[PDB]
């Protein structure tokens, strides 16, 4: 197990555009196009991203290709935060995984708005940081992928996604 096996299983894979969790157009491995309401403009956003006009489908060598340079932005945008770095600095590798993962679902500006959970998880106060992770708007909305990311946090194993 590793990041990228962990977000394909959290995001799946879907060749053609569709709507994630909050109804915003995606496609591939989660890799959200925009949060306009517009099909034209999604679909724009894919053909500039692919780099060729589609017909709103990509090929899973495609979908893998944006997927690489989402988890490099995931990292980026980790690397680059004054309050997120300090604590993926902190981290072991498979909890470093678990913050990528927040960070490819939520954005870099989302999570380090987890000011206090930040906190904990720098402290290495794992239930108590598992339980702040849970009050939140991201475990209240996605609760069964926010558990699985949860349960790494706190038990720094990859149990959560075996089996
Ligand atoms: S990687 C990456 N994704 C966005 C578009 C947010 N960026 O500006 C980077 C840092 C190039
Ligand atoms: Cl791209
Ligand atoms: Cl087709
Ligand atoms: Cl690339
Ligand atoms: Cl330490
Ligand atoms: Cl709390
Ligand atoms: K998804």
């Amino acid at each position: 197990m590793n990041i990228f096996e962990m977000l394909r299983i959290d995001e799946g894979l879907r060749l053609k555009i569709y709507k994630d969790t909050e109804g915003y157009y995606t496609i591939g491995i989660g890799h959200l196009l925009t949060k306009s309401p517009s099909l034209n403009a999604a679909k724009s956003e894919l053909d500039k991203a692919i780099g060729r006009n589609t017909n709103g489908v990509i090929t899973k060598d495609e979908a893998e290709k944006l997927f690489n340079q989402d988890v490099d932005c995931a990292v980026r945008g980790i690397l680059r935060n004054a309050k997120l770095k300090p604590v993926y600095d902190s981290l072991d590798a498979v909890r470093r995984a678990a913050l990528i993962n927040m960070v490819f679902q939520m954005g870099e500006t989302g999570v380090a708005g987890f000011t206090n959970s930040l906190r904990m998880l720098q402290q290495k106060r794992w239930d108590e940081a598992a339980v702040n992770l849970a009050k939140s708007r991201w475990y209240n909305q996605t609760p069964n992928r926010a558990k699985r990311v949860i349960t790494t946090f706190r038990t720094g194993t990859w149990d959560a996604y075996k089996n």
